[PDB]
């Protein structure tokens, strides 16, 4: 039993638009902040790589569906490129080519028995909106509502699973470094918090929009994909446990407390630590933006499920480090990695499968066991088809998730592996491979070929169980 998936549980794979599509300026698509970063700042990216072509999924979407069908995916999580649909960011111009493209993909999926799950925003903000300041500027919440309306109107008759945002904890960091994630702005501890605030408002507007204008007719579900690392106490002390709770609240709680709790608002520890630090540094005003009571009420409850991206764990101990000001310094935890944990091709990603189970329990307890869809989980290497590290990563993480479901009563409802295929890995370019299918980026045809992990995941999806040879 502990090795069998629940009958209704949905298994599949995931991608994101900038990472796979290419066709960056084709057929009316407007420029986004990743076009800007990779074109103007190739020095920020391994190999000076760009997403100009990537997997060429704009042209090769039928090949993506073919490999999903081979895999036996029940669900395909993909994102929509805002600037492909609304090239000016604002809703004055709708690019019919973009509408046609995503309709083509959706219809191809459905014709092949695969359910679409759509992420509205996976980091590719139109440059015209970044030019207003991007996410730190609250005007983007209404622009996001208007973008979502176009998506619901055009696609919501066939799409029943939506994610407003992917990893705002990550993309807010594009406002906390001059050389990092797009738009590569250095306002740590100030602009990243403003970005988070706008995102939360935008998410809430989109959810309410769905309720008001679409739900009765379309009958789907709207969630959000939040990333979180497990944070294990470095020692068993109460002090180290406190630091790990700080981590959860400063990483997951930043977004999930306003949305997924009965109380709403930011976590108290977030408000209090930033207020104190801001005062001690001489600011008249806290660096953390505030919600009014009316806003708190509007934002809380804006969810039909919780999307989780899970990859790894850290060790946390009591203390403070990082630059002043910064979210890390504000969070009041000293983070490290255990040298014993297996490595990947990504400095940040160590293999800690039991951390997945711990995180799922933390979520269950904090948010009253919301339905959780694992929207990403995966592993990097530098290349190769005999990807034993990736196979082990998946089988162990899936076993831990199944224990969370069956032993711990966590309401996990689905899982999409990151990623269907090797793709543009942001600042790492094509150097770090996350796919279960390999792609030859030197071959203009971009063939997708199965790795061992694709074969093992197909076996899992077909049999609906963890095969005996991978059991403890
Ligand atoms: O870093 C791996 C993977 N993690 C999370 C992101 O959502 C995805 O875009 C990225 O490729
Ligand atoms: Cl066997
Ligand atoms: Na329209």
């Amino acid at each position: 039993t502990v090795y069998t998936f629940p009958d209704e549980f949905k298994l599949g794979a995931a991608t994101a638009s900038y990472q796979i599509e290419g066709a960056w300026d084709e057929n009316g698509k407007g420029p986004n902040i990743w076009d800007t970063l990779t074109h103007e700042h190739p020095d920020y990216v391994v190999d000076g790589a760009t997403g100009d072509i990537a997997d060429d999924s704009y042209h090769l979407y039928k090949e993506d569906v073919k490999i999903l069908k081979e895999l036996g995916a029940q669900v395909y999580r993909f994102s929509i490129s805002w600037a492909r649909v609304l090239p000016e960011g604002h809703d004055n111009i709708v690019n019919q080519d973009g509408i046609d493209y995503y309709n083509n993909l959706i219809n191809e999926l459905l014709a092949n028995g695969i359910e679409p799950m759509v992420t509205m925003y996976h980091w590719d903000l139109p440059q015209a909106l970044q030019d207003l300041g991007g996410w730190p500027n609250l005007v983007l919440a209404k622009y996001s509502e208007n973008y979502a309306r176009v998506l619901f109107k055009n696609f919501g008759d066939r799409v029943k699973l939506w994610l407003t945002f992917n990893e705002p904890l990550t993309f807010m960091d594009g406002y906390a470094s001059e050389i990092g994630m797009a738009p590569s702005i250095n306002t740590p501890g100030i602009g990243d918090y403003l970005a988070a605030h706008t995102v939360i408002h935008a998410h809430a507007r989109i959810y309410h929009l769905y309720d008001q204008e679409f739900r009765a007719e379309q009958g789907g579900k709207v969630g959000i994909s939040l990333n979180i690392n497990w944070c294990e106490p470095a020692t068993n002390s109460a002090e180290d446990r406190a630091s790990c709770e700080n981590y959860q609240q400063f990483n997951l709680g930043l977004y999930a407390h306003p949305i997924f709790t009965e109380e709403g608002d930011y976590p108290a520890v977030l408000k209090d630590r930033v207020s104190r630090n801001s005062a001690d540094e001489g600011y008249t005003d806290s660096r953390l933006p505030q919600f009014t009571a009316e806003e708190v009420e509007y934002i809380r409850g804006t969810h039909d499920f919780l999307g989780i991206n899970f990859y790894t764990a850290l060790l946390g101990k009591s203390g403070v480090e990082g630059y002043e000001p910064s979210r890390y310094r504000d969070s009041g935890v000293i983070l490290t990695q255990d040298a014993a944990w297996p490595i990947s091709a990504s400095s940040w990603l160590k293999v800690v499968p039991w951390g997945f189970r711990k995180e799922l329990n933390w979520i269950k307890n904090e948010y009253n066991n919301p339905p959780v869809f694992i929207t990403e989980n995966g592993f990097s290497d530098y290349g190769g088809l005999n990807d034993t590290g990736r196979v082990h990563y998946y089988t162990e993480h899936l076993k831990e998730m199944l224990k969370a479901i069956h032993e711990d009563g966590v309401n996990v409802i689905g899982y999409t592996a990151w990623s269907l295929m090797d793709n543009f890995e942001w600042l790492r370019g094509y150097s770090e491979k996350f796919g279960i299918y390999a792609v030859d980026f030197e071959d203009p045809a971009r063939p997708r070929i199965p790795k061992e992990s694709a074969k093992v995941l197909a076996e899992i999806m077909n049999t609906r169980k963890i095969p005996e040879r991978f059991r403890d």
